[PDB]
């Protein structure tokens, strides 16, 4: 009868396939069967040591403010939390989502994202990038800068690093408490070397906590996660999965919806006060040869972010390419009452004159810029000031959406008004810094 | 530093060699001498006693049609030197056929994945997003066999680009073409892994060239399927450790060459591959997302892995000119509606494998075991389709209605009532 997964604290040696009893955190019991296990946590999969208990979150809201490793143990030097509640992690726990769309708007602080790509409370916008590009900075800076205007709820930020260096850590660290974002987040570190099993609960217990403080404190959670791909490389060589090929005989079923136990945990909770926004980093594997794991396409669902490697070596921060990235809740979070009702018009314009521009780069290689009306000279020329004052951004530059919004009508300026289809005269007439 | 030019080799010339290169309006604009191949010249532009070169030549005919060429333009089925009615400059210096319109009508691939979710519009580029060991080739050759545009009073042609391929693959290429008389209104170029490095980035330029010829030219709506863009990087990472910092600008010459032509009796839709390798160390990943400003269609492991054909999920797959193509007079008034109710179905079904792995099977509710179960019918019925299935759009349709009868009438919040009332089977009257 194999189902679910769950974690168990360890307190005595367990065999592969052992059958146990376990005491989950509703205080029912469980019949199961272990799978893997390091020297504090075992994984089992339940049916239907000897008799354990579930590995559990101290949740409370004594959590903002502390660094801790991937199973909840301090990693700041201070005291052990003192829990309110003990929930289980894998996500049975409070079943606290509410069958509501995501809808309201998420200042991350960048353009690229506030302004065309727009991020909603109740939302899972992956990071899209690949080795060697910045999506961890980019995933520190929205974590400072990130906040929910206008909103009577409280906001906090849950950051899940997985299988990340002692420098990394170092570096999270220490910009958390020297930014003073600690004070509104919980932050779960996960080295390289920590146990593999260690990873994987991981994310489960950022979300958790998460899940905790978005509905018993009616807060808008906003959790990162990086980066999936290495907890997809512990995954591959846990457990049952262990020297299998998927697709093949023998590989564990559960090894394909192990992803979706992760991206099924965001949106709305109940009561319509709090929330759980996504924000997963999936770095491009160079490895899919030797080391086959889970698709994360399935993770993709709502749009994504695509990090460039172009955008990044003509070096500009953050490089993002806006074109193949999609936000496709963001009518949900804009307009008036949200952010500003020429939001939408704004972002249309730019994205219809930055595609023109950069296909404008092709034909100015195929004829010579000499050869290009001065229409199309304008449109490629807007592609420019769009990479080079829109996308272009300091790391600690947080812009609010009125920035964000301005920075665009400045370089939408340098347009033919005439050339400006995707604007009504109405929006042109108010905020256009010609008629302004 | 780019951007590449291909001319004629009439002359003996040398690396670095500055030249003048003739275009087609009489002008000539000056570039070096980046590398060459026995008969074509590969210059790299800027901005009397010196070499003045004419740029490469398409022989245009509509003769081209039923023919398989090589990368450079030559026959490869044994047949005749095409006889030419017009010489065109491969670079796309000559013509600029296109308008400035935007992409609007239905192509019909006959692929539900496709023409239901994520519709392929005259004009569009919409790249297959693929990866190491996945079936594109095989959809992509699908798609060259099955797609067309109903009712278009415009003639439909394909035109069918292979960059770097094995022999293995060119013979099965060519053998489907042919068996299935989809090479009848076909340009089929094709460019062998063996072929000069030179030749296989003229491929795609000789390609585009022929397609916008017969949509100019000859009033026709031509779909361009490129496999693959990654060969085609590779080919350029060394012409004259990563890409070249030019690669981005000239990939930006090759997806700059797509959509609805001056006349708008004609057009070019692009359908470039992008696979992702399976090896970064030796084969690094490039960045292609250029070309990806209109969506793209996804082939996921996930489905492969399953055993599932084509193996599109159409999640993360999207087309931004979709809703430019669907509707009255072009598909169906209900095809917005069904597309937006599976999608909403199939992406809740799949949720909810996710909490079946976390409270069990019998913990989910039977309104959730509803769409648990959709989601499987969506991947059994509406993805799973025979390589040789052609299916009109009438027929997805009628498909999603009939897996949308397991999910409850009044969870189908995407489709008004009354779409539900004429077409949801049932309602429908027998007529
Ligand atoms: N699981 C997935 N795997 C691959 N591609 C996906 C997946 N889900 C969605 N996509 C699509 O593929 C695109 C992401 O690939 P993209 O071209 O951005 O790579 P990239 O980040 O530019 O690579 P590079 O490291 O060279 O910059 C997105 O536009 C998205 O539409
Ligand atoms: N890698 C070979 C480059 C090359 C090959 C041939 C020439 S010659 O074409 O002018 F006949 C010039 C340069």
């Amino acid at each position: 009868i194999a189902g679910p997964l769950i974690f168990v604290e360890k307190t005595e040696p367990v065999g592969y396939n052992e059958i146990v009893n376990i005491k989950m955190g509703d205080g029912t019991v469980r019949r199961g069967q272990v799978l893997d296990s390091s020297a504090d946590i075992v994984v089992v999969q339940v049916f239907e040591i000897f008799t354990g208990e579930t590995l559990k979150l101290p949740a409370s809201v004594d959590l903002l403010g502390r660094i801790l490793s991937g199973s909840g143990e301090p990693r700041d030097g201070g005291p052990r939390i003192v829990p309110d509640q003990l929930l289980d992690i894998n996500g049975a726990a409070m079943n606290p989502y509410a069958r509501l769309p995501p809808k309201d708007f998420i200042q991350t602080g960048i353009s690229t994202i506030d302004g065309t790509n727009t991020l909603v409370r109740g939302q899972k916008l992956p990071i899209f990038s690949a080795s060697g590009l910045p999506h961890n900075e980019i995933a520190l800076q929205i974590a400072r800068q990130a906040s929910v205007p206008g909103s009577e709820s409280a906001f906090a930020v849950v950051f899940a690093a997985m299988g990340i260096t002692n420098e990394e850590a170092q570096y999270f660290m220490s910009d958390f408490e020297k930014t003073g974002a600690l004070e509104r987040a919980v932050v779960f570190l996960n080295l390289a070397d920590d146990p593999a099993v260690e990873r994987i609960v991981t994310p489960r217990m950022a979300l958790t906590a998460a899940e905790y403080l978005a509905y018993e404190h009616g807060m808008h959670v906003l959790v990162i996660l990086t980066d999936i791909t290495n907890y997809a490389e512990a995954l591959r060589q846990m457990g049952a999965a262990r020297n299998e090929v998927p697709g093949r005989r023998g590989y564990p079923g559960y090894m394909y919806t192990d992803l979706a136990t992760l991206y099924e945990r965001a949106g709305i909770v109940k009561g319509a006060k709090g929330s759980v926004t996504q924000i997963p980093i999936l770095s491009m594997p160079g490895d899919d040869i030797t080391h086959p794991i889970p698709d994360l396409s399935g993770y993709i669902t709502e749009g994504q972010i695509v990090v460039a490697r172009e955008l990044h070596r003509k070096g500009i921060y953050p490089p993002i390419n806006v074109l193949p990235s999609l936000s496709r809740l963001m009518n949900s979070g804009i307009g008036a009452g949200k952010t500003r009702e020429d939001h939408k018009a704004v972002s249309d314009q730019m994205y219809a004159g930055y595609a023109e521009g950069r296909d404008l780069r092709g034909l100015v290689a195929i004829v010579g810029k000499e050869a290009l009306s001065e229409r199309d000279t304008k449109f490629l020329e807007f592609a420019d000031l769009f990479e080079d004052k829109f996308v272009r951004q300091g790391w600690n530059e947080n812009r609010t959406i009125e920035d964000t919004l301005e920075i665009g009508w400045q370089i939408l300026t340098h347009l033919p008004e005439n050339q400006l289809g995707r604007i009504d005269n109405k929006y042109i007439q108010k905020y256009h810094p010609a008629h302004r």
